[PDB]
């Protein structure tokens, strides 16, 4: 049950059972250090809880009920109250998994990819919006209005903006 009061008012007190080292900082921050070396830190101003594990993993819990987990591999995973999980990868990719299973990926090249739970995949770039279907069919609409269908057979059919076929090839 040791107690140290530092000249600045910060208190360090061991729990009655000897297991938790509790620091109450003069600014209202509180730190608990556990036997397994887990550190739990409450930031009073931000009202945020920050847990640091021995392996270096960190988890933050914010007032708005968001959680952010920092993984040793460099990923940062943000969980929203509604169950949406957003992962930030080291390469700059951001992938959100919605509660219905939909995946929305934001890529460092400007593109947005949506993977629907039906297998269908939508790719949006500055130059086109493309839909890929599980069988191998691809429909691409260009910013200029041209439309290309690739069939799983190798056939590629291209149409002008009015829908007139201007190219239809197959090997």
């Amino acid at each position: 049950g040791r107690l140290v009061v530092f000249p600045n008012g910060t208190r360090k007190e061991l729990s009655a059972d000897g297991q938790t080292v509790k620091v109450m900082f003069f600014n209202g921050d509180v730190k608990h250090t556990m036997p397994d070396q887990r550190v739990i830190y409450y930031y009073a101003e931000a009202q945020t809880t920050h847990i640091t594990y021995p392996d270096g993993m960190e988890v933050l819990q914010f007032p708005n009920n968001q959680t952010v987990k920092h993984f040793p591999d460099g990923r940062k995973e943000i969980t929203f109250p509604d169950q949406t999980v957003k992962t930030l990868h080291p390469d700059g990719r951001e992938e959100s998994v919605l509660t219905d299973g939909t995946i929305i990926q934001l890529n460092p090249d400007g593109s947005k990819v949506i993977q629907f739970n039906t297998g269908q995949r939508e790719i949006h770039t500055a130059d086109f919006k493309r839909r890929e279907y599980p069988d191998g069919t691809v429909k691409t609409v260009y910013s200029d209005g041209r439309q290309e269908t690739q069939y799983p057979t190798g056939r590629v059919r291209l149409k002008d903006p009015q829908g007139k076929v201007i190219m239809d090839t197959k090997a």
